[PDB]
């Protein structure tokens, strides 16, 4: 009876032989770090496999990793420690501070350049971009006439690619839908990103660096992988049929070494578990970790709450694969997902479980009920390939001895 | 880290930042108080630019101002004060205590004198008048035929105006909608006021000073303004293009300083920042301040309560500007506006936040979840010009550290 | 500053002035006894006027009233107490204790012998009668053919009247709808006093005396008032128009007097206040006072719950004069009105108040949300003539002071 | 101390007085064993009448009983053991672990073996599984030509009957409804007690006893009675008309003596008082019992949780004889029902009472807002006869005096 | 209706004014019955088409029609139409008219 913080290590321990079991030994991942952590104890910590398969290099506690869409929670922290400076109001239209969004309008048929759209019942706001029911969209979606447009136009990433560029040609793109009626995953995130910049006179990787990463003590978390920690830099590996993978980025020669002009605050940071921790844990202590306050207790306690109308969850709004039943009885706030009913999601947590994903499996939890959280990291494209991420919070969950 | 009742004061200090960067630098507002208290103790005061632009007088703590419509929540308490004493019931017709009234109809169309009417399904409660769901109106909204009537009468205030002049022109007049079916901002709470001296025998001013000013020592609270406190008075501005404004009341020659024979329970008082925070510090007590009592426990959390039917926000049954996106999520009591779903609202604060403001752009909030409170004095005519009461809420809210 | 169980005794000093201005001094009521407690202590019981006029004989604290319909909450605590012993279920049907009720059936047309009925979608149960959605009704009801009968036939009381008439009676009478599709305030309590015969084996003055008011020391209830004490017993008026009023029972020669053959579950006892009051305060207690419990603390919790469909309120589904807005927001138990939703009812008081009243204007309550509870007695027929319990909650609530 | 875990004792010997004077003095039960607790305190423990007439053997406590259907909680737990070490999760389908269950499909009409079908929605779920919303049926259900076919292929039991039968023959029939749509009880239980069997490598019989059994101290709980053990087997009755009984399985010659191949998840266990209280008391403590844990606290509280669609009652989705009045205010979770509205339910309880019965009327129940349980064993086949686990409710919520 | 003598959709109290104040049964008994307020007053057409809110007295259902048998509105001594009209004018309808049908004297 090995207990911290009211969690049996033993049990625990089926994280590892769980991971090995289904996803190393039959070589459906490549390695995972995962750490979980309770009323401020770090009860698990726990390298697997390798982080690069061709040069034979282990997973580390060390080992960096790219979090992908984890980074839209840390743009949303961003914004609204301006929220609490008073620097814009959610109910703001977006074209208050983008003048050259003022006529956006709804797609009605056609294809890009020749686009026919309607008028929206109301301007674009900014709780909308932090929602994802701004209407905008993403290039990856491959649904609809508009994310083809995005992909000619490279506005998920590309050569010459900023954040500028972004907002200059999402002012004579359309909408999925009126701003509100709907949700939708999309850029508006990247677009927050480009509005901490445009409030805060700064740069975004220098906002983060000064206003969350320094405060926090994260100095292994960036856009761009310092020439000296590229050793640590684990490679990108996405789905092969069969349940296999094949390599998608390696760590020498990757964009992500590279500083190209683009500040993605929807997907562009590189990070390890000891600094999202330190970030997941701030958000569990109320904003504050070691004397550091990145965000407020209230502006935080109103971002988890669900910001969907009618306390609906994401099936009841979003038009994408967000419909699917994974997401029943699950919301969404300012840049994280909040749990609404047990239950109905089919998986063990509680009521207030918030957080996000990346594309490349990564995942990170903090449930408010519990003082308990989890931060996964894998590189796997895609994240829907694999339910590790539920297997995990069965696992946890299971653990609670008290 | 300064840190009062849960507090950071350095947060705090992003107030008078914000009103100096957004409003008083670039000339939007002439001068601004702010106080802020939590748990009993005051934690943020602040003068701020000019209480007259003309004499280049500073805001001062003891500066005076028209407080307009923050008024109804002192007319209402007086009026539930008698509640309390048995003197009458909510459920009770008007025309009990207002004869002349039994025959009031609504409008169905017509011009000021020949309008046409209805039969009301039933007639207009007490409870009616203190929840704006009388179908009364006010000569300044703009919208139907009957408020042109309001106008030309004068009923809003003007020469030999009196409130037994209200109740005597009101009694020939058509009601917006029948009693109850709707919410329309009103006169209803100078016809409280009117009610006040019915039961009480007194003048309003008297049963203010009396049995709410004395009590909490709100010695600079009054109809009309002294002549040896004149000079405190600030000027009041109203709104011109480009975010400017233009003088709109002189205090030296100002109708507060006259006593004409209108006493307004809807918008008469003049007051400072030091007597709004003791009612407001009073409310935030259950009714009690310093062994002073003007309202039972109870009474008070009975008046903070929803009174709109069926749990609803106010743009659910108003017919007015009250009906916009603004109002979300908050509903109606006897005399405050209350939060009900914070999300909606798209401001940060909590469930139960009562409060309300005058159209010169003062504000007022109680939040009992955190037992924080904050009184906004101002002279810039609209209230609905600048968003500025949803910033302070937004940097307030910021400043919560437990 | 006299203050006991945190209420101002010089705030409930406001009962006595207004009983004196309102009903007293202008001789719309006789007399009345007023009694308040909180947390287990009396801390208001005053006697006012006279308890008969004729005889110029004040109302004293050992003075008995006609309390009516008070005398439900007993029946239905007296049943429940059976229930506990596991003697029936609610959801079995009556007629499984009543065989000769197996085929009643609902009203569709005609007069007293020859009535028309329909099948019932199902049989009455226990529940249906103790929260009267029975499809029984009341002779004084006076709105349907079917109560017409109830008159015809003196099922309210009237010469050689007994329960075991009563239920021989209603066995050839239809309803007035489906058993639970409805509510209907109905001698359905007076049925339940039969049921607490047929079960316990006592006749109903036994049951009560030996499991109700010896354990409690009330000594002074009883359906028969001994001769000793018939020199206590008040006059009950009724109301003459001008809020005036008419001798309606004399104490000498009342047929509270005599020991006819009718013991009413439904309006048969007469009590003191001292009385009423150790009843109230044994269910404010969860069941027991001074060692005596008379039902389980669970028990009486079930009791106070709303049992009404879809926690609907009595105008939701009353067909009766208990349609009408003063019953807005309460629900019904088993034998007690629970308030559902305080600002719809437009009275102050908390969600979960409950009690009853009796016809002759007597009132009792116990809000258990603040462990207070009033008895109010006078003999005024009928108790929908005034408005003084809601005048009595406003007062009394407004003498709350923590 | 006539109170012990604030229940009077003397409130809870209504139960055997109970018990005598309406089940066994009448001869409708042979003997009743119930155990009472409260506050881990065991309150009421009373054998009663005979285990076997024809023998005139006493009910001891030590007496063994079919507890039929009371399997299902542990067979639950015996699964969702598996789930908090990742070995699956609740929304997988059910034909990832049963291939050959990937074509199921809809009942349309025909007879066995020309049965026409439909197309599902979607594929049967583990959740379904454990909540009865599979669209299996039950041969005894006695409803449908789906059921008929269950008792052709003696899918219930009889010679020869393995759950590898079971499953290969489920493989070629229909199911009652598209999985999810609805709610039919079923052999989904005896099913997923093969899951077990699948993902443990284990026969159930040794998961049971390894991981539920000796870990509690349940040493008389078998799918087969040792022959030292069988003195103490009850004999089982079955309902006779005129409320009285006839022998149903002699305990010496029964089948539950023998091991046929058949292990029943569904109903297949016998047991005693005491073992069952082990098992009951621990989910009572969270999932702990001496030191010994059988399941994660959090694990469990998702298991008691309503599983049904829209927080539903078991009558809005339930096809059988579920639907009916008794089950009104209960909803069902993995392998519990849950009472939701307790005056709904006509039965007095707390929300959140979990618990289960057998078709023999064996009960138990775990009240977690009182600490309170019930176990209550007789042999009386069906439990749908008599409302006896209503009465003891009654009685034992009658005995709470906190 | 065809010589412009009236028009069905007049108010009845145009030609019989004594039942401009005619209201609906609420509850009680004849001779203390409460009323509402009819949405409209009643038409000729309600009349010709038994939307009038009047009854009969053999209908036997409501306190109503209990008040047109004990005044025997239906028929007995001394009865003449000018009494009927005289004693519906204290009356209340069982509905405000228009709003429902009933079988009634109203022909
Ligand atoms: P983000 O990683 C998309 C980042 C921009 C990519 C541009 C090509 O979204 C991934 C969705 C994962 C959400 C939750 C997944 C649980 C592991
Ligand atoms: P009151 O100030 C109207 C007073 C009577 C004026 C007669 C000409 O209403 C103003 C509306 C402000 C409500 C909330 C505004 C937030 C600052
Ligand atoms: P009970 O007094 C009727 C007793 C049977 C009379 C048979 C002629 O019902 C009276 C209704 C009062 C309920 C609440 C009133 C508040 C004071
Ligand atoms: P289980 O006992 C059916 C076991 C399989 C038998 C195959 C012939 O279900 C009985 C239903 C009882 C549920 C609740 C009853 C309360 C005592």
């Amino acid at each position: 009876s090995n207990i911290i913080a009211g969690m049996d290590l033993n049990r625990l321990d089926r994280i590892a032989e769980h991971l090995d079991r289904a996803y190393l030994h039959p070589g459906k991942l490549a390695g995972t770090m995962t750490l979980v952590a309770r009323r401020g104890e770090v009860v698990y910590c726990q390298a697997q496999g390798l982080r690069d398969v061709e040069r034979q290099l282990p997973v580390e506690r060390d080992t960096l990793f790219r979090i992908y869409s984890m980074t839209k929670p840390i743009t949303s922290i961003a914004l609204m420690q301006l929220y609490e400076q008073g620097r814009f109001l959610l109910d703001e239209p977006v074209h208050k501070y983008i003048p050259t969004w003022k006529n956006l309008r709804v797609y009605k048929t056609g294809s890009h350049p020749q686009m026919l759209t309607t008028a929206p019942q109301r301007p674009m706001t900014i709780r909308d971009l932090l929602t994802h029911q701004s209407g905008l969209t993403y290039g990856f979606m491959n649904r609809t006439n508009v994310d083809a447009a995005y992909r000619s136009l490279k506005l998920d990433g590309g050569p010459g690619h900023t954040l500028d560029r972004l907002i200059d040609e999402l002012a004579r793109l359309p909408l999925e839908f009126s701003p509100g009626t709907a949700w939708n995953y999309s850029v508006a995130t990247d677009v927050c990103g480009y509005l901490v910049q445009l409030l805060s006179g700064m740069s975004l990787d220098d906002y983060f660096s000064k206003h969350i990463f320094q405060p926090l003590g994260m100095p292994d978390t960036f856009f761009t992988v310092p020439a000296e920690k590229l050793s640590r830099f684990a490679a990108c590996y996405e789905y092969q049929p069969g349940d296999s993978f094949s390599l998608q980025d390696d760590p020498q020669g990757s964009a992500f070494a590279k500083a190209h002009g683009y500040l993605s605050g929807g997907g562009g940071l590189v990070s390890c578990v000891d600094d999202y921790y330190r970030f997941a844990q701030a958000l569990a202590n109320g904003g504050e970790l070691d004397g550091a306050r990145i965000i407020g207790r209230k502006t935080l306690e109103f971002m988890r709450m669900n910001h969907l109308p009618d306390n609906k969850g994401l099936p009841d709004v979003a038009i994408g694969s967000f419909s699917e039943t994974p997401y029943d009885g699950t919301g969404f706030g300012l840049g994280f997902s909040v749990k609404l009913d047990v239950a109905k999601s089919q998986t063990v947590g509680s009521v207030g479980e918030y957080g996000w994903g990346g594309m490349a499996s990564t995942n990170f939890f903090i449930d408010p009920e519990e003082d308990l959280l989890m931060v996964f990291m894998t590189q796997l494209i895609p994240s829907s390939t694999y339910a590790v991420r539920q297997e995990l919070r069965a696992i946890i969950n299971g653990a609670l001895v008290d």
